[PDB]
């Protein structure tokens, strides 16, 4: 159960800092 | 009391680490 929950969240998280580190860049 | 000051931690990092990638890109 909480299991897909961090996984979602984490996906989530990454492709935010991911898109933050290219629109700084 | 511990567990913000990672958040907070992991925050800051996360944000240099991103300003450094895309500062050197």
């Amino acid at each position: 159960s909480a299991r897909i929950v961090a996984g979602v969240w984490w996906f989530f998280t990454l492709i935010i800092i991911s898109s933050y580190t290219a629109n700084l860049a």
